[PDB]
């Protein structure tokens, strides 16, 4: 938390590339080159984006830093954050950080940038309602349930994710840009109340119906809702099939492991336009 002698750049942070980056930041000459506490809690702000960065070990003794860009690094462990309380915004996006626990003490993060981290457990964020903004892009989550708790986001994306349930959204009412394209998400009843939207995307949703037994005469309910609750028609039913609201209907005189439908519906919100479409997969039993 601090040193207490003047000392080598090179000795407190551990990785070359970060070594480096402080160098830069500090304007001096070498990573040799002695560093007091005072000049290192002169550090406000470390922009090192594509920065070939593993460790950002060291980063402990810059008590003051509010913004940290470190997207397009190869960070995997963050605890060394854990005690950066003054920290505000924090640019992650294309590393492999996936323990989330080191940002429970960030009572001033209002801006977080996760995108494309294999992250699947987001349950951390809970500590963190003041948040604002939130990049969490490319990842492997499904489970939402904490964000019903993150009140103040105006900015989130979710896009490229694994996610079907999103009414923890629901009560986000401060959200103006929304981005769900990619997801498994066929019903945005819970999306209804956002009416500050600005710019909101749907596309590409992949939604997976339970198995059923197969039939000649197959019969299943159509399950992608608009926002009132409505269902949307399909556009597109494979093995030639036809829609009878509510139901898509086929004729399979052969068993087939799977018939599929495509739906494509433009929806308003706030002031938003999207188009919400995707398909939807009914794998069948023999």
């Amino acid at each position: 938390e601090t040193i207490t002698v003047p000392t080598p750049i090179k000795q407190i942070f551990s990785d070359d590339a970060f070594a480096e980056t402080i160098k830069d930041n500090l304007k001096k000459k070498s990573v040799t080159d002695a560093v007091t506490q005072n000049e290192l809690n002169s550090i406000d702000q470390i922009i090192a984006n594509n920065s070939d960065i593993k460790s950002v070990q060291g980063i402990q003794y810059l008590p003051n830093v509010t913004k940290l860009f470190l997207n397009g690094n190869k960070l995997t462990d963050i605890k060394p954050l854990a005690n950066l309380k003054n920290l505000g915004w924090l640019f992650l996006d294309e590393n492999k950080v996936k323990d989330l626990s080191s940002l429970k003490d960030l009572k001033k993060l209002k801006s977080l940038s996760l995108e494309h981290n294999g992250i699947s457990d987001i349950n951390g964020l809970v500590h963190l309602p003041q948040l604002e903004s939130l990049y969490l892009g490319n990842n492997k989550i499904t489970d939402i349930t904490v964000l019903s708790r993150l009140t103040k986001l105006d900015t989130l994306s979710l896009e490229d994710n694994q996610i079907r349930r999103i009414v923890p959204l629901a009560r986000l009412t401060k959200l103006q840009n929304l981005y769900l394209s990619k997801n498994h998400i066929s019903d945005l009843r819970a999306l209804r109340g956002l009416k500050n939207l600005d710019v909101l995307e749907l596309f590409s949703q992949e939604a997976l119906n339970k198995p059923i037994n197969h039939q000649s005469n197959l019969v299943v309910p159509n399950t992608v809702k608009n926002t009132d609750g409505s269902l949307v028609t399909p556009e597109i039913i494979s093995d030639d099939g036809d829609y009878e609201k509510p139901n898509v209907k086929w004729h399979l005189p052969e068993f087939t492991n799977e018939v599929s439908f495509i739906f494509y519906q433009p929806v308003t919100i706030g002031k938003a336009k999207a188009r919400f479409h995707g398909r939807v997969t009914q794998p069948l039993k023999e």
